[PDB]
């Protein structure tokens, strides 16, 4: 029923993601000194600190918008990798599976709560 519950649920999920060793490459914006051609490949950089900051600033209206940004972190990694076997891309796939498994109920509860609100 709670149309606002998704926000704390997303904060707690982001805390789990930061505790996860697989999030290490994605915790802060990609360093262009480390990867000089990154912006030649990636149009819209995204990282978990930016997601957390957007959420804490009150700049997400729904968990769907947060999901879109988290999914962009993973699609950027898939686009930048030269190999399906790279260490960082492999970490992104595990972290994506963990994220999708935990965000499913957040989106479901939010959409259900909003449908109840607008009934
Ligand atoms: O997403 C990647 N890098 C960004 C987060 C730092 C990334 C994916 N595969 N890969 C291989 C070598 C170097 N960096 C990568």
């Amino acid at each position: 029923y709670d149309i606002q519950a998704w926000k704390k649920q997303c904060e707690e999920l982001l805390n789990l993601i930061f505790q996860c060793e697989d999030s290490e490459p994605f915790r802060q914006p990609v360093d262009l000194l480390e990867y000089p051609d990154y912006r030649d490949i990636i149009d819209t950089p995204m990282d978990f600190a930016t997601v957390r900051e957007t959420l804490e600033a009150g700049n997400y209206e729904s968990p769907m918008e947060l999901c879109k940004d988290v999914r962009l972190i993973f699609s950027n990694s898939k686009a930048y990798t030269p190999s399906k076997r790279s260490r960082i891309y492999s970490m992104s796939l595990r972290l994506s599976a963990f994220f999708e498994e935990h965000i499913s109920s957040v989106l479901s509860d939010y959409k259900s709560a909003l449908r109840f609100h607008k009934r």
